[PDB]
């Protein structure tokens, strides 16, 4: 049926090539459902496999989440959250990460799941993707 929402969006502002002075958000990810559910995961697909942005120059940059924990074993971020309230997460690069003046891509799949004793079952899912084009700095 449908109360399950997911938005995933590249960052609006300018991002400039070079060593980032601080943590810089690449992607905004917002997720909620007022239906009962036990939590969320984000699974990076294709060349993003492993939690990476891939650039047009062939470089892989690792991404980081504020709200979710990474598990390499499973190729996902996840958060157990039973709330009807929206999760506003950001995926970001860390202070000091060197970016180039190029276009960076991410693709993944978002899953919503429920626990049954006590093992998770996917109840909703949506494929997400986006890109940032980084400008010459700096
Ligand atoms: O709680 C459900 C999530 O579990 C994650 O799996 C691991 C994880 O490393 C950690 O929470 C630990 O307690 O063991 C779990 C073994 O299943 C999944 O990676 C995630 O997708 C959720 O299912
Ligand atoms: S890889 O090992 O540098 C790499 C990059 C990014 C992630 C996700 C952030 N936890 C994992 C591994
Ligand atoms: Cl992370």
């Amino acid at each position: 049926m449908n109360t399950f929402h997911v938005d995933f969006a590249p960052n609006t502002g300018e991002i400039f090539a070079g060593k980032q002075p601080g943590d810089v958000t690449m992607f905004t990810l917002t997720m909620g459902d007022t239906a009962p559910h036990g939590g969320w995961r984000l699974i990076p697909t294709g060349d993003s496999k492993g939690g990476y942005m891939i650039s047009a120059d062939g470089d892989y940059v690792g991404l980081y989440s504020y709200m979710m924990s990474w598990v390499g074993i499973d190729n996902n971020w996840y958060i157990n959250d039973d709330s009807p309230k929206d999760i506003k997460d950001h995926l970001y690069v860390k202070a000091g990460t060197v970016l180039k003046p190029t276009t960076y891509k991410f693709t993944g799949r978002v899953e919503e799941y429920v626990f049954d004793n006590k093992q998770s079952t996917v109840i909703n899912s949506k494929d997400v993707s986006g890109e940032v084009t980084v400008k010459q700095g700096l």
